[PDB]
């Protein structure tokens, strides 16, 4: 029908996760994403963590669906000529190389409408500008590790790709905003995004808590209050709510053996009565020590322990089925196994089955947001250099020229 | 000059974090965001976790900069008439109410160009569709909690707002894509985003590991390999790399007292030699048991312990200063205190100082991505109903009518 980025052409040099997550979305929105890869090597994800010998790893297929692939040697003269032709026709160019001759200056000269997207570990004026960064390096520098985990444990890394995909989605936002901007200035521009800023942005609430702590010297809703101790910096709070509604991770039947036999339970301020009813503590409705959140805080864990006495008694799924009847905000801790087999996530398009050449079927996370005017069609990832010829043909090169370029490369 | 969303009008009913994070960005991109709030009450963040009596909480000011505020009673006839006038002139309408008469049908009828954005805890076809969700409820249902933390510990919640801001950024992506789409169809549409899908999307790599585990029965790079045990689901891996490059959280001088005296250290495959040099283990360059990642895995923790013998010896910042000389991907675990005072984050616009009426200065996280063609101007958050009159005037109401509406509301 129509597609959001229909007609948009993307020059994609990204590798690994952050950059590829961004361009995979661009493709699902309708853009033609051309993955430019080193001849014979390609994106490292192609060979990292393989589950099957000699074929592209799931690391690759799950971050490169709907993309095209060309093998290009930018060093040669042939490659240099192909590169400029690509830049002239492109709408967007994306790269996420480590800190370590088509310059941004020359590129505007060549294509004043081109939007340059760049992902780095740190901002340009950062003292870590030249430091390489991987997922967890960014989580540590961004404030996430420092505030994740337990107060008597070390800083904890998060499973969520706060430093990659998260950074990829942020760049995606910038790219789309730049496309909207170009609609008015008729000009492209440069968009940069660091992994550190991505992490920091998701930790916005922790900077709020840091300021409350600098001012008051304590954080009322944190587990350290009021019998613990507060330092100069926001501490790890275990499985605390993290906002204005207290919560915790409660054990359910089977926890001794099943690492995922748990639920998250939220003590919602306006749902206190229903909560008391759900757990058979009607007396707590009027008891001064429990009728208010402020009054509950000091001994809130005795409340979690009382609720847990019931949860360890049944399967996490019955606990949720029972508790939600009282409008309690809660859910079971779903394992990746449960998620990979959930029917609704299949029906909602969250978990999508894809047929990949040479491999067969694999599962991937689909387009997160849903549109009423368009539905993305998630397809297989490209084999290395699968579209090299097609792209050169589109650039106007003849069959003899294409053959010669491949022959020179073979000889070289 | 020019702004990306210049001229775009947004009708904002969102509250708390997920929704407000999205519209705050819309405003920073140049859109006129009108926060519609309940008279006398307003966004709950206005009164949650206050550090100063009777004035808007930092929870609010950090998620509502550059927005306008109107108090509107949609129940009255006056309010109903104002609402339709607003809908007719708006480009975007956003809401993130809990599962619990302007319908989507009537709205297209009124404004065929309007884009409706909605955030919910779960997808429409999900069995949890009617379950309330807060930050951590989504993290549990999305797969994050299950895979975050230690193997001998409970599921761990992440400090990063995987369920809110993260969900807000995802909706933002959808809204921008819908604006690009409208440019071709001349029509608006509906865009939905669930907190569960947001969390799941950032945990894409864990679904990859789940499939490798279903196929092989083990995950080579996980700490459980090869002397531990693997279950049916991806397990928590502590501070493991999470990708193709091993890493861990190492203690630095002062860890016994300082919860943040640590660094993240990455053992990059192609940087093994420099690593050996950095730690004085030249012999490990050729030793068969250490020259390959595959060979290192089995006893990788003895390697982390050897490296830690050096890190606990100096301040985290000197460790990074020393180690990065060997191109090692690493960084110190920065606390929110360090981050709030970092000069570069101030210079880069990551941490922004803002003057707020009645409060004075507060810090907030600025616009994450950087544009070369435009620089957002982060301003104060609006006082409750501060722009009510201005907006009604813009809708064509006279001073007498505005006065009458306020008087009827006062009487009611």
């Amino acid at each position: 029908l129509s597609t959001p980025l229909q007609g948009i052409k993307v020059l994609d040099f990204t590798g690994v996760q952050s950059g590829p997550s961004c361009t995979q979305m661009l493709a699902w929105f309708g853009a033609d994403v051309i993955k430019i890869e080193r001849p014979g090597v390609g994106d490292v994800t192609r060979h990292q963590l393989r589950d099957i010998p000699d074929i592209d790893a799931l690391y690759f297929t799950m971050l490169n669906s709907n993309k095209r692939s060309i093998e290009l040697n930018t060093k040669t003269a042939e490659g240099k000529e192909v590169m400029e032709k690509l830049i002239r026709e492109a709408d967007i160019l994306v790269e996420n190389f480590h800190p370590g001759g088509f310059t941004w200056e020359h590129i505007q000269e060549i294509n004043p409408r081109l939007i340059f997207g760049s992902i780095k570990g740190f901002d340009e004026c950062s003292p870590y500008v030249n430091v390489k960064a991987y997922e967890n390096v960014a989580q540590a520098a961004g404030g996430a590790a420092s505030t994740t985990g337990f107060w008597d444990g070390p800083p904890l890394v998060s499973a969520a790709a706060l430093g990659d995909s998260n950074t990829g989605m942020h760049l995606l936002i910038g790219l789309l905003a730049a496309l909207l901007h170009r609609e008015k200035t008729g000009r492209g521009q440069r968009v940069t995004m660091s992994m550190q800023d991505a992490v920091l942005n998701l930790c916005r609430v922790k900077l709020r808590d840091q300021q409350r702590l600098d001012k008051l010297g304590y954080l009322e809703e944190y587990p350290q209050y009021p019998n613990g101790t507060f330092g100069d910096a926001v501490p790890r709070g275990g499985n605390a709510g993290g906002g204005g509604q207290p919560g915790w991770i409660l054990k359910c039947k089977g926890w001794e053996t099943d690492p995922n036999a748990y639920i998250y339970f939220t003590i919602q301020e306006q749902n206190w009565e229903n909560t008391c009813k759900a757990i058979g503590k009607p007396e707590w409705i009027t008891d001064p020590a429990y009728s208010t959140a402020h009054a509950r805080q000091p001994h809130i864990f005795d409340i979690f322990a009382e609720i847990e006495k019931y949860t360890v008694t049944i399967d996490k799924h019955e606990a949720v089925a029972y508790l939600t009847q009282f409008d309690i905000p809660c859910a079971p801790v779903l394992s990746m196994k449960e998620i990979s087999l959930d029917p609704s996530l299949r029906q909602s398009g969250s978990v999508v089955e894809v047929e990949q050449p040479l491999r067969g079927k694999y599962l991937t996370v689909g387009c997160p947001m849903k549109f009423s005017a368009f539905t993305p069609d998630i397809k297989a990832a490209p084999l290395l250099g699968e579209h090299t010829a097609a792209v050169l043909q589109e650039l106007g090169y003849s069959d003899d020229e294409i053959a010669a370029m491949k022959q020179n490369h073979a000889i070289e």
